[PDB]
């Protein structure tokens, strides 16, 4: 199985031409972490995926914003199922 | 103060044509919970926020696909320096 990888630079990080990919299923996460370590030329990359969460209802806004948001705004998703 | 909160459906969930709301920071985050399920008429909705984290070397780009996959592909955020 090849999966569809996408890489999405963030914080002002270089751009790169391709960014899309198709990669084994089977094939270690490592080798994505050394593919951008090679293009940019760094050893100590910040390489993450997003992770979806269910906010406290207990929490304020204003913390969730402050912990969640970014580029003036808070972004809540909202859906009937998780797997499209 | 008002927190812009962006409004954003995702997995078959009815879309908004405002989704854009100015909400007073010191309000629950249950207020824009309660207010998604009264106007889309529905008590299941899933309403989260995107947190991050670093997946481990020897995770499978499949599992990682998996648990985490958006629309047919997975998407590798990456930084020299990070910010959200």
């Amino acid at each position: 199985q090849k999966i569809v990888v996408h890489l999405r630079a963030t914080g002002g990080a270089p751009i790169l031409k391709q960014s899309k990919f198709k990669v084994s299923g089977s094939d270690k996460f490592a080798n994505v972490i050394d593919f951008l370590r090679r293009q940019l030329h760094s050893d100590s990359l910040f390489v993450y995926v997003n992770s979806a969460f269910s906010p406290n209802p207990d929490e304020s806004v204003i913390d969730l914003y402050n912990n969640f948001g970014f580029d003036g705004k808070l972004v809540v998703n909202y859906a009937c199922s998780m797997a499209w």
